[PDB]
């Protein structure tokens, strides 16, 4: 089997983007963001404390004559932005883009932290990391992907997310179409439940290939690319009058000026982000100070290839028994 999927970006900034997502019977359509950096399934609904909904669709497993109970089962997350959620779990058929999953573990949210509740566009997540990371006590449970792969043409999924537009998360199969040149496979560690990869180094603008290995999580989930501060630094350097504000917690810079693109090395091949894409727009309307798209993962403990860097690319999820990365120019 496989799937087929469009991913849209919740706002004119690409802060996330929403895949529509059909649970129980008969479907209810959810818009879910697709997680590369998380593993649970998990959805706002008829059971999420009422003061916490704000505009999201929620999922009524009452309404659902396939969903079950499951019962003494309940999850609890906490991200690396601070936000959290929680709540017991049910069983139901979950379909993504034509692929259809039966007992797919839906994770119904009782409670959720306030900066879910303020996106009415985000009405749950779909976890498509490793699933050692799930949270459900007392059983852990699969992912999407985990459940499906057996099933799949080829035991894969792949990441085409669009600049300020539309793109597709595929299951199963490789479309040549979607990129130019080859693919260049790249090896991946599984001992964080991440799909975390080894860059080859990096260049500014036309500047030359700094080759220095830098570590890292390529994560749909996080919507900004985190990297060593001193990579960051020497990003930040080529902007007139960028600078790192505590204030507003990172690097912001005129939007007068002129951003360099950002490449990043997969083994000997290279994806180059083009200088657009680091914007972020004004700090507050109004605001002439504009936020950069490249910050420091310094006091994450972990580099982050999130959107930013990942909608440069073609990303192939190869969940293979050993699993690996690809990424393509496209």
């Amino acid at each position: 089997s496989t799937g087929s999927a469009t991913t849209t970006p919740i706002d004119s900034l690409d802060d996330a983007y929403i895949t529509p997502v059909q649970i129980g019977t008969p479907a209810q359509t959810l818009n879910l963001d697709f997680d590369t950096g998380s593993s649970d399934l998990w959805v706002f609904s008829s059971e999420t404390t009422a003061s916490e909904v704000d505009g999201q669709t929620i999922y009524t497993p009452s309404k659902s004559t396939t969903a079950k109970l499951l019962s003494g089962a309940t999850w609890s997350i906490s991200y690396g932005d601070g936000s959290s959620s929680s709540g017991d779990v049910y069983t139901d058929t979950v379909s993504v883009g034509g692929l259809t999953v039966t007992g797919q573990a839906v994770e119904s949210a009782k409670k959720v932290s306030s900066s879910f509740t303020e996106d009415s566009t985000i009405d749950g997540l779909l976890g498509l990391a490793f699933s050692t990371l799930n949270t459900v006590s007392p059983t852990q449970q699969k992912t999407f992907f985990d459940n499906a792969k057996a099933s799949l043409d080829s035991p894969v999924f792949t990441a085409d997310l669009g600049y300020h537009a539309p793109g597709t998360y595929n299951f199963g199969f490789i479309d040549t179409t979607a990129y130019t040149g080859s693919i260049t496979y790249t090896a991946v560690s599984t001992k964080q439940g991440f799909w975390e990869w080894t860059s080859t180094g990096y260049a500014v603008g036309s500047g030359t290939f700094k080759s220095t290995s830098i570590d890292g999580i390529a994560d749909t989930g996080t919507t900004l690319l985190y990297l060593p501060a001193t990579v960051v630094s020497a990003y930040w350097a080529q902007v007139s009058g960028a600078k790192s504000s505590s204030s507003v917690g990172g690097y912001v810079f005129p939007c007068s000026a002129t951003l360099p693109s950002f490449t990043f090395g997969v083994g000997s091949a290279r994806i180059v982000i083009p200088g657009d894409y680091i914007d972020f727009g004004p700090i507050s309307t109004g605001s002439s100070s504009c936020f950069g798209g490249i910050q420091s993962s310094a006091g994450i403990g972990i580099n982050i290839f999130g959107d930013v860097a990942l909608k440069a690319a073609f990303v192939v999820f190869n969940g293979a028994t050993t699993p690996t990365l690809g990424f393509a120019s496209k």
